């Protein structure tokens, strides 16, 4: 409807897969060659399902802070035989809160869902699901079951996926340039 949507649409329309695990289907952000991210939650196996095709895990990395503190972000590496458009030069290189960001799922559920979430805070701490995270991002939108793994962008800036919410609350680890330097 408006630049934010447009940017949005750019990433989901080339840098997405629907991810299947045993505990459900994520949108999935491709970011360069056959890395992508899920949350940490989807527990990432040895094999995984990209768009119904049986996909080996050549690497899953569950990322947590210095402070041995879950971030809630896997790194995976796709047994794929296709890359993505590198994005790196889109992610944040420092935390930060952000004005009119866009959340984007695509899934069987929600195929081609755009959602303005508006003001994004820098919240820091969160115990999600009894586990402590640090870099949550907040965003004053009532999120539901099946967004988990969607994309949160500004204008210009990939920052986010989106990782839970409280029925009132969504939240969103964040996405920094430092994740994925090869
Ligand atoms: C599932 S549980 O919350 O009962 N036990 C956990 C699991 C994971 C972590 C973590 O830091 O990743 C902490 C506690």
């Amino acid at each position: 409807m408006g630049p934010g949507f447009d940017f949005a649409q750019a990433i989901m329309k080339k840098n997405t897969v629907i991810a299947r695990t045993e505990k459900g289907e994520f949108t999935m952000l491709g970011v360069y060659d056959r890395v992508a991210v899920i949350p940490t939650h989807a527990s990432v196996g040895e094999i995984i399902y990209i768009n119904d095709v049986e996909t080996r895990v050549l690497d899953a990395c569950a990322l947590r802070d210095l402070t041995d503190t879950n971030l809630e972000i896997t790194i995976v590496k796709l047994d794929r035989n296709q890359k993505f458009r590198d994005i790196r030069h889109f992610l944040p290189r420092c935390e930060d809160d952000y004005n009119d960001a866009v959340l984007s799922v695509h899934t069987s559920k929600f195929p081609n869902m755009y959602i303005p979430v508006g003001q994004v805070t820098n919240y820091g701490f969160l115990n999600l699901g009894g586990t402590p995270t640090h870099r949550i991002l907040m965003y004053n939108f009532p999120t539901r079951a099946g967004q988990c793994g969607g994309v949160v962008t500004t204008t210009g800036k990939v920052i986010g996926i989106h990782v839970g919410g409280n029925g009132a609350q969504g939240f969103a680890a964040m996405l920094l340039h430092s994740y994925f330097t090869d």
